[PDB]
């Protein structure tokens, strides 16, 4: 399969920065949502989820068709509980009905992490929605019962580096799990809707336990009463991935700029980009334009 990437016909850049001020003004709005975590985290889930379908092998998969609005990749066990970022993102689509789903999905993605402080991620438009017969078969997300060598291989599917897999995992300090959701309970870190360097510090400072949960599920639990699950304590267990989280927790500018980086290309995955196409845009904050 071949992608490319087609420019919604007519849009430019202040087409785009209104559907970001439009994603990010409701984040403002609904912080109450899961305890006063709001929206965000969901939001950077829901995008990472839509994209780590890809297939480097047959170019299946990824952010470009918009797949995820079908039911089959909508009732995905791996997806469960990402129905209240779509419903969120639901009423913009209706407000700007031309943007594709990929598009929308993803942008809402680079919208909640700008927005909760992290770094600024370049933000490429072109993803054109694709038919039901095109939305992956469920399976190819990843377990969190697994080791170090389970991520390295999972994420050569997606052709991450070590480097990449670190930086991108950091966004596990966002958000929280939940039992009803996933079999897993609780937060990674206290600034659970800031994005800071947090994960890489608990990971290395704190003296975890390993437990079973109500679930019967295991995960690492700390006396702060934060959680980790099994897949990221295996960062500390790998010597390679050990290194790098030691960099990003003694600087969090190198975790920013190797964040970004990583976070845009996962996000791009499988399209091919012509260079007609609009160079990649950087999306002012709330802030930035006095909102
Ligand atoms: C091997 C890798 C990964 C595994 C096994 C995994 C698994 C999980 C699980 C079990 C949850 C909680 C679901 C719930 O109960 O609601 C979760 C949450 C989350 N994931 Fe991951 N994850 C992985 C990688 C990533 C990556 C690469 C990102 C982002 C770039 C990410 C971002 C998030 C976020 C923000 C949440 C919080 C969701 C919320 O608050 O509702 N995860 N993850």
């Amino acid at each position: 399969l071949v992608h490319v990437a087609s420019v919604e016909k007519g849009r430019s850049y202040e087409d785009f920065q209104k559907v970001y001020n439009a994603i990010a003004l409701k984040l403002r709005e609904d912080d109450e949502y899961d305890n006063y975590i709001g929206y965000g985290p969901v939001l950077v889930r829901l995008a990472w989820h839509i994209s780590g379908t890809w297939d480097k092998h047959d170019n299946t998969g990824g952010s470009y068709g918009g797949t995820y609005r079908f039911k089959k990749e909508f009732n995905d066990p791996s997806n469960a509980g990402l129905q209240n970022g779509f419903k969120f993102l639901e009423p913009i689509h209706k407000e700007f009905p031309w943007i594709s789903s990929g598009d929308l999905f993803s942008l809402g993605g680079v919208t909640a992490v700008q927005e909760m402080q992290g770094p600024k991620i370049p933000w490429r438009c072109g993803r054109v929605d694709t038919p039901e017969d095109t939305t992956p078969d469920n399976g190819r997300l990843p377990d969190a019962d697994k080791d170090a060598g389970y991520v390295r291989t999972f994420f050569q599917r997606l052709n991450m580096n070590d480097r990449e897999v670190v930086a991108l995992m950091g966004a596990g300090a966002l958000g929280k799990t939940h039992l009803k959701n996933s079999g897993y309970e609780g937060p990674w870190g206290a600034a659970n809707n800031v994005f800071t360097n947090e994960f890489y510090l608990n990971l290395l400072n704190e003296d975890w336990k390993l437990e079973k949960n109500d679930a019967n599920n295991e995960q690492w639990d700390s006396k702060s009463g934060y959680m980790m699950l099994p897949t990221d304590y295996s960062l500390i267990q790998d010597p390679k991935y050990l290194s790098i989280v030691k960099e990003y927790a003694n600087d969090q500018d190198k975790f920013f700029k190797d964040f970004s980086k990583a976070f845009e290309k996962l996000l791009e995955n499988g399209i091919t980009f012509p260079k007609d196409a609009p160079s990649p845009f950087i999306f002012k904050t709330l802030e930035e334009q006095g909102l």
